[PDB]
């Protein structure tokens, strides 16, 4: 209308967009800063960045942009674009991204009394420290440090308001716990003026239903097939072909983990310890299997039991496991044939007890390795904090 | 011409590109918003974004850009570039992308009576929630929330017009169902002015011919080779080398699925349940195979049938399966040789019935596992909604 | 010089860069549009885009930028940068890229009589439909739709000139066939003015020397090793270890194809059909091998030939394949030993004919599967159109 | 100072940044163009681009930017930013990148006599043709075509100066040979004015120490294990399990090569021919191994030597290889037992000579395949040009 | 306030942002340059770049921007944005990135006496030379060359101040050692004016806890399973199936290393030498295993010991290893049977000593290969400098 056009011509008369809008150049300008988290787009572990879509809320006052509604009965609010009125230069300190602002400057609301409101939307890529420890059951605390870059505490008194999460669109993978905030003022090497800033800590918990179903459960079940080697009879030449196949094919899990873990030499992830533990157990099974196989094909008449394994694996362990173990010329020739058969029976008896001694080790190590696996998987997986919370919330 | 040059010099005289073009600063300016979907470029499941190429249709009126054709007989339409006339700041709220506008401002058509038309093309990357449940047979609903960012309901009365799909260039992978739209006005924490907005919901159905031919059909056929272990004779030492090879090599399918599924701990995909089901069936085959192998190489004269498997696998299951199962010195020596052979025949008879008992388990488990596989694959795959529609449209 | 400086000061006097340069505001301005393809950078199949480096040729006339050489003896051509003279807004409609123009505005040549020439270089990423059918032997037709965005047929009469390929720098992978063009005028929902546009169809043929040497030839040779299972004697326990190794290791080819094929559920690629065909043939070999192995270890005295395979695999197929197949006490004991040996010979004879019956199946299936493979590979590979052209141009 | 401020106010008085700085508008303006290569960042083979970090050296004269030092005793050089003085529009023609200039306009040095110097730094991504032939031992020639885009030969006489490599920071992977340059003037379809341009050809040699240690040497050593199959005794059922394991696991090398080779159907890389050659040799070993295994388990009394292999593999090849190869009732029964044993010895003798005949083939093919491998690896690897230079410079 | 608005109108009166702010145009302007490292974002080995987030500290003086506080009692500091006051053009020389500045120009602090301070934040991607030698235990020295691009030593006297690391946010993967700096002045081909510059060398040490736990430790343990082949009895046909499985499956480690090592043909990485060493040791085990297997299945009556291995592996090595090794017609027939058995015993005795001779080689090579592995792994891993420091800091 005619009044709005007239008002706009009067507000920008002798207006300098470089000066602070204070009426007295001795008191700081109070700027109220806030934040609104809209969603957590992606939390990259390798690059240790946090990509979020948030809004900002800057609110200050302007002494020069003032008018009364009596002279302009229709207009109660005017809007100035970027570059025509003074705005604070509050920006993210971390800003792990190519261009450093990431604010998408929009129009600036102006009151009927000079109060100024500014709501810029942007996608921020801050740099926070991802702690890969108790990795499937970890809680992350990523900081968001906001503050003015050129105005000190004597010019721009930056206040703070509580963060707003009214509308969050849950990410699904990360469970938001909260977002508390602080205002603190520090000192720097450039200047004696304190520089106040506001830091919003984003606390979020990882939902462990996905990884524990794709990395933990399959690892337990597949590693259980290595315990099945001790049930194969030694006659079927497949004991080594089963133990070595499972062991060397279970490596694919850590190749998946290597694509998720940052190469940080600071803390060993729990999933790495548990994956490392299940390799040694399977690896030791192959070592024990070889010990069994050399008792089976012992090639008798080339040694004897040292009477020490005679009482251990045949007397004590065998029961506790409950396994329970011219005619003279013609006469000389037929006697030799019978004597040859008798010696073969004695050789078969010695070879028979060696085979049973290899069966005791299979049954003994089946129970020894079974208890080793269950108390190790439980011990590692329960060792993490808030593990009972993680399974009571996602699984149950 | 001379008239067009004269008209352009008159329209921008005392024209302010910051004021609303209304003639009375008390009524809202009606802006008609529409949309035209041109193609769905890509639907990323991992990042949960939607990249589309669409046009926009903004249509309002301007009180100041008015003239009569009598004075200017030749010109009936003038065009102003970005930054010289007032335009609404309607933008996508979600805008999961670095720069937030994505509109590629073009020329603005101007009527002979002041009506304004604006048709900006752009490629929009919105953030919608991808629901990975019944994944090969899922229907997605992605929102497109458009609305003014600085003008409230009392200044910019944003109306809505139906979306246009006259020319869609079908994507091939995604089948478009429709695109309905709404206009709603909400309240926010900044202001008491309601902020109307228009939301276009993009409903699209995934064509399941590709994945079901590259992930479902090959999985069924390859998993059928694990059922072939029960047909191998136990003499060929390859029963374990066949069951363990198929099981550990079928893992490559989920490595492909892991590259498509977002790491969302909210719902288990159907293709994950069906892939998990076909691993346990194959995994249980190896466990059963080991049970068979220890009946084959039973090493007789070290145990006896407990008369419980004597009647089950040899009497009941065997029939229902229909398998149907100085001379004295010389005399003493030859008698021993015959007696040795007689004992060997008795040992061979006992070992023979153990081998047949292992054949009954192969035939029994062949039928038990075959019915387990067919009713599980059908049960999981039919469990999804609109599955009959998905196969009647893409396959048939 | 002094004349060029004087001329430049006269041309921009009272010049408006927003008006059409026509002298009468009732006739359209003729704009001649052309194109020059310089190289095809990349044809992405997954994203269905076409990245090309081309030049543009816009040619119109300007009524105001006119002067005579008599007054300015030295200058015959002036050049204006972007934003100082009127230029048409012709742009690519498809433009599957973030920023939509992709033209890199340069200087604009100006005649001595007002004729205007404009040659902008740019790298265009258009969206065309990639048809993955007869994939190694396919010909693609990608469109390039150019036209004005704000001027209709009554204001900007867009003409067309033939595309120029004088200098093409052949891509090596794609063989260019031609690039014909059209001009057509359509109607839209906004306006009653027809909007003429020019479409250049890029026709290109894929050279099939690379893929057919890295995907087709190796697949044929490796799949031929599955036919080698029928030559192994059954005594060497490696028949299953050879058939199952080749089958499960040939999967790597489709993992390579999956990285090239777009996930389009519209047409099955020929290379997918041929790769699927060679899996079933190899897969059926393992099924047949198991049938052979159970004839070898038949465990006689537990069944007999049903006299149906007695005449087929032993009488008909065996010939057409041409394989050609106190003294009394002592007397009783030695008689038993001889009788025991006689029964063993009868048991060995029955087991011998079972082994030969397994050899007939190996020789019979060797010829049955060999003819199955050759007529299937030839049948699928010849089924594609312009296949003889593809091998006569690239291979020969 | 006061003189520099005064001089700057005088130089931009009545100065037009659009006119050529010549004093007479009839002679071309001489522009001296040069180049300085600073490093070769990356040479991508798949996309056929060349990313280099180079400087430019443009040097012309300006008639209007002239002054005497007597009036301004302090200043001898002034600097104008981009957009205030006339600069040539020399740009890279190839420019395989999104934005086409890639020059990062900086300040422009100005002489005390009008001579102008301009040194813009930039990272250029040009499109050159990568020839993958003799791939580990190839030399590439990438062009850099620079020239004006809007000024012809009658306006901007573009000269050339030799390229400067004083400071190159060697890349490590690519060995620079030289960078010669040319100036040539061509004709185009737009205009009759010749357009001179300068082309700098970047000649560079690939260092072959890396690939030949990670692709060539490991391939030779691993392929040598396939020759070890002929030393295994046939009793150990692992001949097929060794030949088929090496063959199907050596495929990983070409999967690495496929990630480096562009999909160009123009020339077969040498490393592809050598990798293809070592597959056929290993593949033929498995075929020969099967021929051996059917001589070992020949199942005698089912055939006889055709007297042709009797003299070849047992008489000629065996020596040149130097391998050197009531009482009557009782009497009848014992005679049968002895006769049964005698027939078994005759059957064992026939089976023994079949096994030795399989040993001759192992020893014969061990020498036949060994000479096949050495003369093929040497023949392919020496076939490339400048191969002796490549090994005398990098290895030795 | 009124004074700040008045002051801003006076400072930009007759102010030229192109002239140097010196009062006498004969002395250079002293500019103090510094740097503050905030974190090391990523050190890419393949592309040889260094992405860091740092601040800059430029400090000079301005003669024209001076005023007294007496006239303006309130304001003591004014701030000018980019493009309104003179600023030096100091920029990174290396700048391995698309856009070359990477400085994110901010406001410029102005003193009450003319001293100027400028603190631009930016993320810099410099190009330094990554030396992949002693790769897990390497220390890198990356340069940061800063200097003016258009002002020489006679105009801009660039000084230097020590780098500041007060607040570093340790990266976790890289351990910072220090960041010393230099100022040097060189000569170039353009000009006779020396161009001073400041170079900051970033010295950083890689923490070796991650790789040595994921690449070194697993390689040692897995390679130890190849030494387990010498403990398997030869009767179980799995010696080759174990040696060849470990060898061909250990290749996955270098596929991981190939994704980290730049393709530089300048220095062989230590981890590559150690991975190459552990392949030959495992590869030689398979060669030795084949030698053992041909002693086991020696097929006697086809050769004899040459009396050279009779004393080595049976007399010397066997002890040092301590292994310790009508009646006439009836009479003729039974005599033949006994004689046949006697010849079999003599054939079994000869075959028995061949099998034991194969056991000596297993025990001899078990000790020979065990000492080969330990002294090779230790020798290679200790060969690197500062290896004891790397394990005393990260592991211990
Ligand atoms: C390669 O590493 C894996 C291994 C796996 O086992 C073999 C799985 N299997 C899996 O996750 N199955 C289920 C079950 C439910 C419920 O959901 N998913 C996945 C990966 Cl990635
Ligand atoms: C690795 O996972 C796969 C496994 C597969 O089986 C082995 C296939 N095979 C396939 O898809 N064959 C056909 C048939 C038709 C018709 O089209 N394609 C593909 C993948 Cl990706
Ligand atoms: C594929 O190459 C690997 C091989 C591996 O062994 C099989 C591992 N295993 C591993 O790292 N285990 C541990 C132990 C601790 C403590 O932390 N991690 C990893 C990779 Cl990448």
């Amino acid at each position: 209308g005619e009044f709005q056009r007239k008002l706009y011509k009067e507000l920008v008369k002798n207006y300098n967009p470089l000066e602070r809008p204070v009426a007295n150049d001795s008191q700081p300008l109070t700027v109220y800063f806030s934040l609104s988290l809209l969603q957590i787009m992606d939390v990259d572990e390798k690059n240790q960045v946090l990509t979020t879509n948030i809004w900002l809320q800057m609110s200050w006052t302007d002494h020069y942009l003032q008018w009364n509604v009596s002279e302009y009965p229709g207009v109660k609010t005017v809007r100035f674009p970027d570059g025509q009125i003074w705005k604070p230069d509050i920006l993210l300190y971390n800003s792990a991204d190519e261009r450093f602002d990431a604010t998408f400057h929009t129009n600036v609301l102006v009151n009927s009394s000079g109060h100024c409101q500014y709501l810029p939307p942007g996608i921020f890529k801050s740099s926070c420290y991802i702690d890969v420890r108790w990795f499937p059951f970890d809680v992350q605390h990523c900081k968001l440090k906001f503050g003015s870059w050129s105005y000190g505490g004597w010019s721009l008194d930056l206040q703070m308001q509580e963060a707003d999460i009214s509308g969050y669109i849950p990410n699904g993978e990360w469970d938001l716990v909260g977002i508390p905030g602080k205002r603190s003022e520090r000192f720097y090497e450039c200047c004696k003026e304190p520089y106040p800033d506001v830091t919003f800590t984003v606390t979020m918990r990882r939902r462990t239903l996905y990884y524990g179903l794709n990395l933990l459960i399959p690892c337990v079940l597949i590693s259980a097939l290595a315990l099945l080697v001790f049930l194969l009879p030694a006659d079927s030449g497949e004991k080594i072909s089963l133990g070595i196949t499972v062991l060397l094919s279970l490596t694919v899990f850590m190749l998946l983990v290597a694509e998720i873990m940052p190469a940080t030499s600071d803390s060993v992830p729990l999933i790495a310890q548990y994956f490392a533990s299940t390799m040694i157990i399977v690896g030791l099974s192959v070592v024990v299997t070889v010990i069994v196989l050399q008792y089976h094909h012992h090639d008798p008449d080339g040694g004897k039991m040292p009477k020490w394994t005679r009482v251990i694996l045949l007397n004590w362990c065998a029961w506790f496991l409950r396994m329970k173990r011219d005619l003279a010329k013609i006469l000389e020739e037929v006697r030799y044939i019978a004597n040859r058969f008798r010696c073969q029976d004695e050789s078969e008896a010695v070879c028979s007890e060696w085979k049973f001694a290899a069966c005791v080790v299979d049954r003994l190590c089946l129970m020894a390795f079974s208890v080793f696996t269950i108390i190790c998987t439980i011990g590692i997986l329960m060792s993490a904090p808030n593990f009972v919370e993680a399974v009571s919330k996602d699984f149950a």
